[PDB]
DNA sequence: CGCGGACGAAGCCACCATGTGGGCTGTCGCCAGGC
């Protein structure tokens, strides 16, 4: 470990009293391959890092986890959930669980969050017992959690690429907040097959439903700064491009 | 000369979507007759 640690006992061994936080090494090491538990990212300049924690996604409860049902994805579980694997039926029961601190990598801390996959949403496949209906239900989950994820990110970029050129940033946090709060009940609605504006029930797919989210916490951001025409030219630019 | 205050030392990671509404008020013609 980077980090040493040593407590100092109270007598009876019920509680610790003192601590030595302190280094054990001064020479930085490359720790060879990559973490399997992690989600990855390359970086202009080809560098690979992990993808932070933020604490936005925490703030719809359990969105990590659905991590199952979906391009990058981290090696532990493409090794063991899939179906080159080895067991028969485990596959078919197994749920993820994700443990994600968000904060500064200096010593400013934000938030942290455990996930566990919802047990309704495989359960709701087997309440029928039918190879279409199910394949359908679960096609259509993994079709919403797709779309909210692709707008998710398609929004961060939109409100930082935004705030950023309307100044020639603080649009991104609660451009997220208002996005996973108002995407999260969408979400539910459009897997019970219940109606979401944006949505008909029984449609393919996610049906639009995603985009008109983003557009609304979006439009919520943005809203107050659309006035001058410079700086509304820019955030239509920007908005335009959640379009899809 | 001593004490207190301020500053510094890092580790730092990137082609096309939108519909709604309903709750507050007062008036004569006057006089006389009959029941």
């Amino acid at each position: 470990f980077r980090h040493a640690v040593l407590l100092h006992p109270s007598p009876d061994g019920s509680h610790v009293v003192d601590a030595w936080v302190t280094w054990a090494w001064r020479e930085r090491n490359i720790s060879p391959e990559l973490d399997p538990y992690l989600i990855y990212q390359t970086s202009k300049e080809g560098r690979v890092y992990p993808r932070p924690a933020e604490a936005e996604r925490a703030i719809w409860r359990d969105l990590d986890a659905l991590l199952h049902y979906g391009n990058y994805r981290p090696t532990i579980l493409d090794n063991c959930t899939p179906l080159a694997q080895v067991p028969q039926e485990v596959l078919d029961s197994l749920r993820l669980r994700a443990f994600g601190f968000d904060q500064d990598g200096q010593a400013r801390d934000k938030q942290w969050f455990t996930a566990t996959t919802p047990a309704v949403l495989r359960w709701l496949a087997d309440r029928e017992t039918d190879d279409n209906e199910n394949a359908r239900i679960v096609r259509r989950i993994t079709l919403a959690r797709k779309a909210a994820e692709a707008l998710g990110r398609r929004l961060e970029k939109a409100c930082k690429e935004a705030w950023k050129e309307s100044n020639s940033g603080p649009w991104v946090q609660h451009g997220m907040s208002r996005y996973w709060a108002k995407a999260e009940p969408v979400f539910w609605n459009i897997v019970y097959d219940r109606p979401a504006q944006g949505y008909t029930p029984g449609m393919a797919g996610p049906g639009n439903a995603f985009n008109l989210v983003a557009l609304a916490a979006y439009d919520e951001v943005t809203g107050p700064y659309c006035e001058r025409p410079r700086v509304a030219k820019v955030v239509e630019r920007h908005r335009s491009t959640l379009f899809s």
